[PDB]
């Protein structure tokens, strides 16, 4: 099963925004673009300037593989458990949530040689809110999942698209001061303009095939080449070879 | 399934608004456009000025795709779960809300070659109140949903 | 809006062929690794 | 499985590649001073598990 | 039963990012790339460098 996930983004802010209070000779005061003036009476004018220009891109390709027989239900599961402490008095319990990749399939050969499957796909991950606020230390893992339940029939070696999701967006705002924003060389200090753009693509693809032969080369031969290349091999040890000679008999 | 969402806006404020109090020689005082004068007795006149001119535009096009067979119910779901801590004593529980895009369809071919469907569409998102007030840190995700249940061919 | 259609043919090109062009273009491809090719040769058999 | 041979039962791979670029709109294009305003990150990972 | 697990990674950050406040003559103040200015009114500009 293939899970392809692509992203793209764009962002640009440029401009100022005036909002402040003043006090003129302890008899009259002037506010500007505010609602509360009394608790900001001792403050001044604020000219919040923004300048940013951002690009982004992200690709993720994940793939679980599972082997089973005809008419036999199989399960692959790769999850994560989050335990919380509900401090009660009577029915005290460790409550938990669970999220992760999960496939449950029931394959079956048709009369022509095609493989029909009864799928139950779940692909979830952990969405994170802002880390600076207090709700990052309590039991709030906002979980986002993706569930698909259907039945498809693929030939041997070919593929089919089971699910999918796209999303496109484009926003843009323009703010200004009504008269000062049209000055030739001074009017840039009063306008404001933002943009945004995103393009998300997620797909789910299925590719079944039939297994008739065992692995070549053997599973104990491809591991001995990994341990020798990465440097984790310890079959030449003087002390551990007295016991590892039973396990590595073949 | 296509979900097209467009927006547009416009806004302009320009002018002043006078509201304040005064004290004239500790024997008579003058208010202006107020209700309470005593707790604002030591203050002054306020001339709140507003100047703004705003434009806006926003487009969102979302599309879920799902594959199934004849006479077989299928589900696509893309949701988000929000867990809260109800600190009780007996029936302590993790209560949760859920919102997101969801389709449940049951396709069927007619005699002419047309496809009749029994739809159950939900498209929800999270509406956000003002971030400066205290109710942004408790379990108040104001959820707005959109539900449609019909049959089309 | 709703737009249904009928599927009679599998994907062309294959699902394992369009992914190998994504990993090579974005730079996330690691099928040429000296250490991981001893195990990824079982999964990428086709 | 036959006697002495082997089979692959499970498996999992994952590949990723992200990259961001930030800048100041005008000061980020200066010849010798504009390096103090840009920003750029990268990331890459390749995970393989088998049974 | 064999359980093989491999990993690989890569990472590179290089650049600056300006975010700070200022106070100019107790009558007007200038912020830069911020949301809250009042609780950071007595602070200065920050040029966070990453390498
Ligand atoms: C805050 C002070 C800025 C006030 C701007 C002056 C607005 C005058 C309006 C002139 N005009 C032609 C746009 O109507
Ligand atoms: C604070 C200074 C505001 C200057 C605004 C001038 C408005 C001019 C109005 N008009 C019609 C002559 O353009
Ligand atoms: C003061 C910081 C912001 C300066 C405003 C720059 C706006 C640029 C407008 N324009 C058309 C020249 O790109
Ligand atoms: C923070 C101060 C930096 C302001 C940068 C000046 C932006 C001027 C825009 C010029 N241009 C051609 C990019 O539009
Ligand atoms: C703080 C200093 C900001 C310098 C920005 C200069 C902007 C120049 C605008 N323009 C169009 C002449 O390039
Ligand atoms: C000041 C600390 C950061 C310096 C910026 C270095 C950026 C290097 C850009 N470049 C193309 C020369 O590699």
């Amino acid at each position: 099963l293939w899970i392809v996930d692509l992203n793209k983004s764009d962002l640009e802010r440029l401009g100022t925004s005036w909002s402040g209070s003043i006090t003129i000779g302890d008899k009259l005061g002037v506010s500007l673009n505010q609602s509360s003036i009394s608790t900001l009476d001792g403050s001044r004018f604020i000219a919040a300037v923004n300048a940013l220009e951002e690009k982004k891109q992200a690709t993720v390709v994940s793939r679980p593989v599972l082997l089973t027989q005809e008419n036999v239900p199989a399960i692959f599961d790769n999850n994560r458990t989050f335990y919380t402490k509900l401090i009660g008095e009577r029915n005290v319990a460790l409550e938990h949530v669970t999220y992760g990749t999960m496939i449950r399939v029931l394959p079956r050969f048709s009369a022509d040689g095609q493989i029909e499957m009864s799928l139950d796909i779940e692909d979830g991950n952990d969405k994170t809110p802002q880390s600076d606020t207090t709700t990052s230390v309590d039991a709030l893992p906002e979980v986002g999942r993706t569930l698909i339940s259907t039945i498809a029939r693929v030939p041997h070696g070919k593929s089919l698209l089971v699910g999918g999701y796209t999303r496109d967006a484009n926003t843009d705002t323009v703010q200004s001061i009504p008269f000062l924003g049209k000055l030739p060389l001074i009017g840039s200090l009063f306008r404001y303009s933002s943009k945004n753009k995103s393009n998300v693509v997620r797909v789910f693809m299925i590719e079944p095939k039939e297994i008739v032969d065992p692995l070549t080369p053997d599973a104990s031969e491809s591991v001995n080449n990994i341990l020798k290349q990465s440097g984790a091999w310890s079959g030449d040890d003087k002390l551990q070879k007295w016991v590892r000679v039973y396990l590595d008999r073949g």
